[PDB]
């Protein structure tokens, strides 16, 4: 029942009483561990909705009030009523802060109560939600000066009328299959690329271009909108010594905004909740740069550095690597733009989890995703035993809408 | 049952149906995973099932499933069991049962090599002088001279729990950690304890920072005794840089065979608790781990400060361009002392292909993502995009106990 999970490198023991709140499965057994796997009704509803508010009115200290009975009772008598109900203001921004601070796999969370959350309900259209994500873009960017935060655009009804945003990030760069069979830009996103195209969008065909929004609104079919080019901050990269990387005309957006999960709330669903917070810097140097399937730079970088690359132990790969996250680091504070190492990440992480632990009972946390894709066992969390199960609310993956809508 | 697995770099989907063999548990339940947790005398009447299950896999291998050897061996074993509570694994079946155990690790990222095992069988041994002489055996011959060769001792199985063999050394060969009174620690802090075991029983510590440590050895339970390997027989490597020639200055050398001695393991459930094996290591084991690692040598530092690295900001990413240097330097050494080891790169691209064939021939290959990925370059080798299963099959090797703990002493 109780468990305790140790640090490795401090012999830190912590105790894990929260995880006996779990609801949700993980996948594992007692005979299988899935833990490295990416994607392992009014009576269905009343007892999350009970859940949430006893959790809610915990946290404000009413548990047990005449308050909480009553909203208790109301939003019951509304489920028999209306098959679902309404979440007051205070509740949204108590469930959407709560989802962050459940969600396992990011590193970030000890910026969690420091959520600005954009009620986007009363959205009724693609340009409305057009404008709602335009004014997310603008005050999250907050000229270089990165705020976290998050719109929240109508829940589902019968999922028949679903709002979602098709594209994964609402900032991604397009990608192109080439006659010569390689692909322009980024590789990630060449379908969602191709539907664009499918949809009207005139292509420019470069190594970065800009992704346009395809908004779907009450179920209807998707639109297409050009983010205003002045509200996406960019930041060229080069490096603060080899001045011929500048040459290898590199860049990336400062905002990473997901788009495409969903935030369950109370059993409330809500298939469009586009977030953001800042990068680690890991995330554009590493992953998004030198992954194989990305824009697989790693030679091209070797080859600028006089690398011997004949043979593997030299590890041409993991000084150009080191170097590569050099320079995306010092391109963002150059430009004044939010961002953060994954040494200050991390260490932030375990006083995070400290305080978790002691204030909470717990955190659960996915070492898979929260030990960085380099330099691992140097910083902490490689060190850092970690528990993972689900707690609600929560972000959740949900089927990309191309593979689901029906025009 | 089916459970399929992903490459998300290559889109290469596997299917798993090995699990289903799948005895023991993993720690983990459909509510929570511990799949980051490092560790998460039998009876007659849950061993015959046991040797069953085991004898059954070997004779399958060998094609004689059914036949009259395979059901005169089964009768032969239940008989000895019946009688003695126990039985005697034959030369075979020995030799089988450590290469699959090897080859179930699912911890271990070399196994690619898991058919290639020089097995000794010690199981005649009766005391620690005997044990001593086996090991030094087992350490010449897996040295060879720097061409590693793969190799495992067995000694006697555990009885009734009282008369158990032991090498108390967590590895054949290891470096002495000492306390200093001020606080700091000489030599390797990850031994401290059992290095002031050793003084306790006499051994006369040089007090260095590279001590390579004696050999405790406990022999049908008796109280263990001290041994000194024989320096001819421990090969080490001066740690230098191909382009830094301060690095070898730092007085850093390591030794070349990695024999862990402290696990135990289990055959058609026999438990062997002395075992100790080798193989050669994988570069950052030495480089990122035993050198880095904030609670072992811990040279990040001095080694920035050579370089003369920006280690004001950690945005500077000075530890991680001291981090490859070092690498660069283990891996440079070893290969110019013609002493068999491998870089990151190589093992994991390896480990995905004998992943891939186990997949296609034994219908799985059980693998431990958070041991199997390197610390260090984690995305640029190929393990990291692979989704695994973690699953225990036997035989097995396993985690006990450190014997200090639960030894009863006999003075
Ligand atoms: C303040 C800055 C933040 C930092 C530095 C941070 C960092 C990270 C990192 C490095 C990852 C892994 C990304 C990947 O590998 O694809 C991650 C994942 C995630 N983060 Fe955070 N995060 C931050 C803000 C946010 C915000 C504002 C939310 C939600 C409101 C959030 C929710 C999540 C979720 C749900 C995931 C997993 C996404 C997935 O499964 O693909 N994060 N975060
Ligand atoms: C031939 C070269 C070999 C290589 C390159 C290799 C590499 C590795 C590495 C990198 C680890 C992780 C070590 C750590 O993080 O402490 C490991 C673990 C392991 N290997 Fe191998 N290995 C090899 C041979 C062997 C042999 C001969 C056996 C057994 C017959 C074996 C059994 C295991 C086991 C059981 C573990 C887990 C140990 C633990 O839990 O502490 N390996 N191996
Ligand atoms: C197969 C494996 O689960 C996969 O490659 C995971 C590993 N860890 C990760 N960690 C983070 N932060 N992000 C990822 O996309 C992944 N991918
Ligand atoms: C807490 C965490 O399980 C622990 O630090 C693990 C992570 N991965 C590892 N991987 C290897 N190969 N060796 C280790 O000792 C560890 N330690
Ligand atoms: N820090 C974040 N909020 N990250 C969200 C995911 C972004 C993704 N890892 C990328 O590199 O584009
Ligand atoms: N390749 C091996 N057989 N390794 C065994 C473990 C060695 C241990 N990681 C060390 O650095 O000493
Ligand atoms: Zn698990």
């Amino acid at each position: 029942r109780f468990l305790k999970v140790k640090n490795w490198e401090t012999d830190v023991v912590l105790t894990d009483t929260l995880h006996l709140k779990s609801t949700l499965e993980t996948g594992c057994t007692e005979h299988i561990c899935m833990g490295s796997i990416m994607l392992p009704t009014k009576d269905q509803l009343f007892p999350l909705a009970k859940e949430f508010l006893d959790q809610y009115y915990s946290s404000i200290k009413r548990f047990g009030s005449k308050a909480h009975m009553d909203r208790l009772e109301e939003v019951n008598k509304e489920i028999e009523s209306t098959s679902t109900y309404q979440l007051k203001d205070t509740e949204l921004i108590y469930g959407a802060k709560h989802a962050w601070r459940n969600a396992s796999r990011c590193v970030g969370r000890i910026q969690w109560s420091k959520l600005q959350v954009f009620d986007a309900r009363d959205c009724t259209t693609a340009h409305g939600m057009f404008n709602y994500i335009c004014n997310h873009v603008k005050y999250a960017t907050n000229k270089g000066n990165l705020r976290s935060a998050i719109t929240i655009f109508p829940q589902r009804t019968d999922g028949k009328h679903d709002f979602r945003v098709w594209n994964s990030q609402l900032i991604r760069y397009a990608g192109y299959k080439q006659p010569d069979g390689s692909t322009l830009g980024d590789p990630a996103n060449v379908q969602f690329t191709e539907i664009c195209i499918q949809q009207g969008w005139k292509a420019p065909r470069g190594r970065f271009d800009v992704l346009p929004l395809l908004l779907q609104a009450n179920g209807n079919d998707p639109e297409l909108f050009q983010i205003p080019p002045e509200l996406v901050l960019e930041v060229p990269i080069r490096h603060p010594k080899f001045d011929w990387f500048k040459d290898l005309g590199l860049k990336w957006y400062g905002l990473p905004a997901v788009s495409n999960m969903l935030l369950e709330i109370g059993g409330l669903e809500f298939s469009a909740c586009p977030f953001s917070g800042w990068y680690m810097g890991t995330e554009i140097g590493v992953r998004d740069y030198c992954d194989n399937s990305r824009y697989n730079i790693l030679e091209e970088v070797a080859k600028k550095m006089d690398l011997d690359m004949r043979k593997t132990s030299s590890l041409w790969k993991d000084q150009a690597l080191v170097e590569i996250n050099i320079a995306v680091l010092y391109s963002f504070q150059s430009d004044k733009v939010t961002i953060v190492d994954h040494h200050s990440a991390t260490e932030s992480f375990i006083k995070h989890m400290e305080n978790e632990y002691r204030c909470r009972g717990g955190c659960p946390a996915d070492w898979v995703w929260i030990v960085p894709p380099m330099s691992g066992s140097i910083t902490p969390v490689f060190h850092q035993e970690m528990l993972n199960y689900r707690l609600t609310p929560s972000f959740e993956y949900q089927p990309d809408p191309w593979n689901t809508h029906v025009w």
